């Protein structure tokens, strides 16, 4: 309703101000050094976070004013997360520095637009430099590094992340869950497997109880349920009863049809069992046909010119043992050839990119695996339920971490990349002078992930920032050991896709940060 | 309701004041060197806006006087949208200037009505004289320029808008979305072809890619779902024995058809496809008459005495050809008449003028863009969603503007034009001596654009008025070179239909606001 | 509730101001040199006004006394306005001026009750004195006079409406509606105008935007829906197939009986069109018979000894041609004897008093101008919506005083008219020397109109209306040239009517409120 407007730099001040809470919320959580940040939620306990964005998306300010500031700079931690996944907290830290040295400027009088435009440039020319001093992260010994720096300096979870990716391949899925017990626990699941449980607790083969074992069996895949009464199979199962035991997999299978299926498998004359197909109900069909040319049978498709009544033995998918219990069902091999396999591997890859980003891409890649490589997932330890947050929060953070680094490849940590380039744009000059400034500004504020690295040591950033700039290459500063050293000897990695994103997402909302001439906002 | 009244000059003032605050709030913006305004948003984070009327419909004020101000003059800059698209700020500010020195003449004790008279005197000459500066403007290269002007200075979106308009013909349509990538991305589409996928995947013809090919085929209109095969039949008999493809367009095609038509499909006994119709009921069923027009093919109308059952070979459209994806449907040199083309093309042009704006002219001339010209969409890249925000308003203006460039001609920018007019007026007198003072605040507000643009420089708007007033023609100051010459030389360039709208809208409401004796408002 | 009793003096006071503050209020939008007022509104923007009642009911205030004066006085401008359609400002300033005399005359201890009685009397003389100077206004020059003097000034709305009612006559109807373009227009619609569209689209012939042309046609009019009335129909199709192209009107053509004409028109058998019957149920078979008599054709009453199926070619009436598009209907050149015309015309005229003067009268003379003169509308050009409602609120002011004068004449602007009436009744005298008083009240208070007119301009009231008083019959003072003159030969004219009405309604709020002794109303 009723609005406030205030102009110039009196709403300068109070935008930056709101900043600089937001900041000085998120920079504590910077680096081995770095500390925690206690967040309150209304209905439980506390949670206990050094995770950037965790932190920033959670401050909120009165003064309607300072508020639209941190507002505004809670976006670069957000799209920083939402994008890369680690490195929040430096893209926010760069945020502030931009901001400060840029309405510096304005005050000064310097055309903002003109200062943003400057910034700009200079920000395309260190993503170029950026691009240009990142070398491949391949072999499992950098992976289970960077991993490690992700982590805060947890080998366990980079060696852990290390291995996964190993066993299940890059293209492969990893997951990570909370563990029962205290131990971190890589748990792989390899071939084709997909959540879902038997439909009658009577098919139970094994001494293993809840699970069930067939040999060598048959499987049928049906589009329909079987929901009505046991009539159209049954001409199936005659054929199926000749040399041969059963699986079933459809959209579900009821009680006439299932009652009658128990009898005929408990004496049993042939042993048989049935699940529900993998997934919801679309993509679900389009597994279906995985799961058919995989064990070399045929799906059975309502809409087409194939009946459920009339089915032959041919029909039939071929595997070499599978296994049921409340949970999963479990093929343990498909007896189709790999030709015409992997070419369905392959020709799902065209399916791989789309509009959908990641949505798809997780079941998708998991589907992709479930036919050639497998699925991972990560239990992780703790004793109590908020150590057991924080530490699954580091842990899904190395992941996406060691996935930029795979990606992308990776640059020396410590923030002695954006120095580093910035120390190559020096001689970078735009249109006017405004603009120069604007330039000036980002090689100034590229500094500010390292100087507060060693600031949260307690340790002067001016001296080790020199003695950074002085030396030449990857040296740089241990923080952990406090000593000077190569990086990449050290093991010290940063991925380059979260620096360079995090450089051009700062850059980018504080840049029409310094903009502001006037604020409009609703009344106190 | 009771209420509270204000009489005279002091209840002017309030007006004024809050007047003062919607302008000044505004005028940031004006010009090259113009800064940004930062709107506060409850649901979501807050705006950054260099679009003027985007500002203006934000404000509004406690005191509820001070308000009715601002509330009335927030509809010039609204008009002012609805009409050009730019030029809002503009508009505010000759309000501003307007009603100042028309209050101001007020306390001289003149006769107010009269002044609004000579005001509106002035403004009907000066509409005028602007008629006479215009000049065409048709070459890609002008357009790009207008198109940059508006768009700040940004080079790429105005080479982007004259490409596209060069491309998609006159009557082509232009739009804007959201790009998914940080580049500027401009897509084209010729011909026919509406956003409705293949209903069945097994209807794939010439596969990869997922698409269906069909060669020479007809094409199949009917206004009603298709559920039964037994309506259908008929035709599809009688194009088996063709030798030819068909196509289908329906409100929908239920299972039973489906089925039926994907098994005939399937055993090579037709090449068969079938799609929905583009829009909801009313503009689908516009849009079906359009399709068969262009295939010269009859519409199948329940509502009219052709049945299904009863169909013939002549009732079908023909085409060159036609492809489907799960996405898209094209018509490829359909076969009918270039007169019935033009026929219904120019049908559609009566209701272009249709009282309803935005959409009803958007998706009008969409669909004669399908008929005749093509489709363009302009994709806006940015990082973050903010600068998204302000990047693709940015495009929308000089979207706006350049068309305005075409139907209007366009006049020398930086507000050059509206001093240059207004020096042609300087021997215009009315009917009495208040009238004659009307004229010449008109006169005086005409300069107010070019001060403020100078004025948002941070240099004397006084110095620079005065050495272009000195001038004569195009010859006026640039301000992002802070230097002077010729505007249409440097491409400087201002759309003539949003500067005659920015000023005639202006004039009309500050001519009424300052014949205020009274003021009526409901109480604090 | 808990009410709140004031007596006497005391309370007179507390009315007074009230009634003061609604009169200062109503009173600055006077005569030509007079000024607006603005009127916050709630849900839009504010709303500019120089009309005298809609600033007057927009009036409540705090207080609840000086409220409850305002409240009452409110209603002399609002029965001004439902009466004449302008005047409601002089109106006002009578009553304000009676108000305070009366009440003045009530502190001197005289009898109120005796002073509204000689004001009622020298008011009953005053309106014998008026329609003794009214002079008919008849020719065009006059009517577009007092038209642009109750337009304030704007010739353009005088000639308008001149040309309106010289075109459509006295008796023909008149109606007002905002227009597109800036510029003023008078459409005229001669002959027989329908109000309704084509319910089919396919009957659209020769005619693009959408028209259906019938040449000299045959008229068919149902008092029942056409549904499953389809086969009744054919009897009367065999003549319509034989000779000529076909017209239907009635209750309204369900679908399936539409089809079958559609197909008709298509296949070439006969070329017929079907709309919608004009009003509401009962009201519109009455104006079926008079479209019947018009054409020569007759109404068929299911509800009458007229059966549906059965009908000759006679029966039908016909016409030149016929023009139908989404909107309107139009039959050229009834066939219908001019002896049933005036006939119709005249027997309405019993029905033109139609037991009342309000509700009826409007739908009614809409009829009449339809059958034999013709309906004109004025569309109101303006640049913004502010000035629209300002433009239009003048024009329809005008347009009710144009009818006012032609009914009743007209007299003397300026207010000059009642200055002269009270110079004549200088002689007048009552039963007691308290009514005299009151009657040398309404006499001091005639002349307050011109004082108020005079005072809006900055000019002695004392001196105008002295130096006018001095002089006889239309010698009066022009506002506008701010000089002396004729009148009426100075085209300054008042219709009788709003004069004799403003006194009237002003006189009997005015004498009933000064006999307040004590007024109630609820607590703060
Ligand atoms: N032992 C270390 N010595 C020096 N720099 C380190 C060390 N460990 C991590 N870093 C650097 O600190 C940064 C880690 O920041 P962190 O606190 O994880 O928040 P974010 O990852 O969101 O920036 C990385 O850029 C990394 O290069
Ligand atoms: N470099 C420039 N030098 C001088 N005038 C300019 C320049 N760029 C734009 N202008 C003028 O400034 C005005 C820009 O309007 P803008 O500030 O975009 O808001 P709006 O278009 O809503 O008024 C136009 O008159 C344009 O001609
Ligand atoms: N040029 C003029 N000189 C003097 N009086 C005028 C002039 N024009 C109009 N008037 C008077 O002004 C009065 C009407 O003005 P206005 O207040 O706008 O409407 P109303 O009072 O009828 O509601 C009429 O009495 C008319 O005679
Ligand atoms: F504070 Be982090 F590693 F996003
Ligand atoms: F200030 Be704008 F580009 F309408
Ligand atoms: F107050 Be008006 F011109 F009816
Ligand atoms: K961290
Ligand atoms: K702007
Ligand atoms: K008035
Ligand atoms: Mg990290
Ligand atoms: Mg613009
Ligand atoms: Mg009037």
């Amino acid at each position: 309703a009723a609005k406030d407007v205030k102009f110039g730099n009196d709403a300068r001040v109070k935008m930056l101000r709101g900043v600089n809470v937001l900041a000085d919320a998120v920079k504590v959580t910077l680096g081995p050094k770095g500390r925690n940040v206690v967040l309150d939620k209304s209905f439980g306990a506390p949670t206990i976070t050094k995770d950037g964005v965790s932190v920033a998306r959670e401050i909120e300010l009165e003064d309607k004013f300072e508020n639209m500031g941190a507002q505004m700079v809670k976006e670069v931690a957000s799209k920083a997360n939402d994008a890369a996944g680690d490195g929040t907290t430096t893209a926010t830290v760069l945020a502030q520095a931009i901001i400060t040295e840029g309405l510096k400027a304005v005050a000064a009088g310097m055309n903002p637009m003109d200062l943003k435009r400057g910034i700009d440039k200079a920000v395309t020319a260190a993503v170029e430099e950026l691009k240009a001093l990142s070398v491949p992260c391949s072999d499992s010994k950098a992976i289970a590094q960077v991993g490690t720096i992700s982590a805060n300096s947890d080998e366990t979870v980079g060696k852990l992340i290390a291995e996964a990716m190993d066993k299940v391949g890059k293209e492969g899925v990893i997951t990570v869950e909370d563990g029962t017990g205290l131990q971190d626990e890589l748990d792989v699941v390899e071939g084709m497997q997909f959540d879902r449980g038997y439909l009658s607790p009577y098919f139970i083969n094994k001494p293993e109880t809840g699970a069930v074992e067939l040999e060598s069996p048959f499987i049928l895949l049906a589009d329909k349920k079987i929901s009505n009464i046991r009539e159209m199979l049954p001409v199936l199962e005659a054929v199926a009863k000749a040399g041969k035991p059963l699986l079933i997999i459809a959209e579900d299978v009821e009680g006439e049809a299932l009652a009658t299926l128990v009898v005929n498998t408990m004496r049993g004359i042939v042993k048989v069992a049935a699940v529900k197909a993998p997934g919801f109900g679309d993509r679900r069909k389009a597994m279906l046909q995985d799961i058919a040319t995989l064990t070399g049978g045929t799906v059975i498709s309502e809409e087409i010119g194939m009946e459920l009544e009339k089915a032959t033995l041919e029909d039939l998918g071929q595997a070499k043992r599978v296994v049921i219990n409340k949970d999963t069902t479990t093929i343990i091999d498909g007896v189709g050839e790999e030709a015409a396999i992997q070419g369905r591997v392959a020709q799902i890859r065209q399916q791989i990119e789309e509009a959908t980003s990641d949505y798809d891409r997780e079941k998708l890649q998991e589907r992709v695996a479930k036919l050639a490589g497998g699925v991972a997932v990560i239990k992780v330890g703790a004793a109590t339920e908020v150590e057991m947050k924080e530490k699954k929060a580091r842990v899904e953070d190395a992941l996406h971490a060691t996935r930029a680094a795979v990606e992308e490849g990776v640059v020396a940590g410590g923030g002695v990349a954006l120095i580093r380039v910035a120390s190559k744009l020096a001689d970078l000059r735009g249109q006017n002078e405004d603009q120069n400034v604007g330039i000036k500004v980002a090689l100034r504020a590229m500094e500010a992930p390292l100087r507060q690295i060693v600031l949260n040591c307690g340790e002067e950033p001016s001296v080790v920032a020199n003695t950074v700039k002085g030396g030449d290459g990857n040296y740089g500063y241990n923080a952990a050991t406090e000593e000077y050293g190569n990086m990449i000897d050290m093991g010290i990695l940063d991925p380059t896709k979260v620096t360079r994103s995090a450089l051009q997402y700062a850059a980018s909302v504080a840049g029409l940060m310094i903009t502001t001439e006037c604020m409009v906002t609703d009344l106190p």
